[PDB]
C-alpha cells in the first residue's frame, strides 16, 4: 500500500 500511494502521487 506504501507504494501504491508512492506511484499514485
Amino acid at each position: 500500500l506504501a507504494e501504491a500511494l508512492h506511484s499514485a502521487l
